[PDB]
């Protein structure tokens, strides 16, 4: 297992513009296009991203390309964040994949506010962190996915991803 396979499992793959779990326009492998409710805004953003007139639909290769850039961006966002970087570098390789996944899903922003859990993860208090992490809007709105990530942080293995 690796980050790509893991996220590909959590986000799925769709070649036509769709609404995510929060109702925002998205495409490919969880690539948010816009938070605005105007589809046109979304189509414009798509075109801009891909570099061509898509008419709301892309190819697999196009989706995968966006995915690549998006993973990279997330990692790079982690690294540049003063509160995140130190936690991230203290973790082992599997748990770092759990960190990327949360950041990919919620933004460096959302994650940066998990101060307490962050500290627990840094101290290697696995079970305490798992309980803390569950006390969130994130776990309550997307519990199945949150559970998988949390078990990942808790155990340091890919068991939740089987
Ligand atoms: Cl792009
Ligand atoms: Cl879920």
């Amino acid at each position: 297992m690796n980050i790509f396979e893991m996220l590909r499992i959590d986000e799925g793959l769709r070649l036509k513009i769709y609404k995510d779990t929060e109702g925002y326009y998205t495409i490919g492998i969880g690539h948010l296009l816009t938070k605005s409710p105007s589809l046109n805004a979304a189509k414009s953003e798509l075109d801009k991203a891909i570099g061509r007139n898509c008419n709301g639909v892309i190819t697999k290769d196009e989706a995968e390309k966006l995915f690549n850039q998006d993973v990279d961006a997330a990692v790079r966002g982690i690294l540049r964040n003063a509160k995140l970087k130190p936690v991230y570098d203290s973790l082992d390789a599997v748990r770092r994949c759990a960190a990327i996944n949360q950041v990919f899903q919620m933004g460096e922003t959302g994650v940066a506010g998990f101060t307490n859990s962050l500290r627990m993860l840094q101290q290697k208090r696995w079970d305490e962190a798992a309980v803390n992490l569950a006390k969130s809007r994130w776990y309550n709105q997307t519990p199945n996915r949150a559970k998988r990530v949390i078990t990942t942080f808790r155990t340091g293995t890919w068991d939740a991803y089987k």
